[PDB]
């Protein structure tokens, strides 16, 4: 895995959770965030650094600056509990991947 993510992030209900994703010159690529509940389809929650796909709650936001992309979930709900994966897309090169973060609410 060419991108580094914390192994885990924990928050109490309603608190804001943030997940980081770092790698050399990450700011040069676009960041993409996938929510992955074990045994279910991955869901794209943020794309192109900071954009939100239709149907994704407004509490999901993201940014990408320098060597670090960040996913933020405000008002974290029990249904947000999942593994989160960052990926970065370059105009040319093949996708690079983070190793995932387990988000726990409690």
């Amino acid at each position: 895995y060419e991108l580094t993510q914390p192994p885990s992030v924990s928050v109490s209900p309603g608190q804001t959770a943030s997940i980081t994703c770092s790698g050399d010159k990450l700011g040069d690529k676009y960041a993409y965030w996938y929510q992955q509940k074990p045994g279910q389809s991955p869901v794209l929650v943020i794309y192109q650094d900071s954009k939100r796909p239709s149907g994704i709650p407004e509490r999901f936001s993201g940014s990408n600056s320098g060597n670090t992309a960040t996913l933020t979930i405000s008002g974290t709900q029990a249904m947000d509990e999942a593994d989160y994966y960052c990926q970065a897309w370059d105009s040319s090169t093949a996708v690079v991947f983070g190793g995932g973060t387990k988000l726990t609410v409690l």
